């Protein structure tokens, strides 16, 4: 109801989300992605190849 | 004042410290200590050699 007033409300919820330190984030990703691995069961059947280009 | 009753009070404060997941802790230490380094300024003199055996 009153759809046009929802652009502002959805905007107000998108603007609340927290900041991310990009230097901690990339140094953490780089360090923890160097070795650590997902295990070769059937649950993880194709997942490890989404994370190989990254 | 009333010193002997302080054994229990100091004991009650030591027993409140939080638990530490040892698998997250060691995998984090190992990963983030593989490359990352301290500066070679004058403040950080002789510090980096405390962290070489570790």
């Amino acid at each position: 109801d009153e759809i046009d007033k929802q652009n502002q409300v959805i905007l107000s919820e998108l603007c609340k989300q927290q900041a991310q330190d990009l230097i901690w984030a990339i140094r953490t990703l780089r360090a923890n992605f160097r070795d650590h691995q997902l295990e070769s069961s059937p649950r993880y059947d194709k997942i490890e190849d989404l994370f190989e280009p990254l």
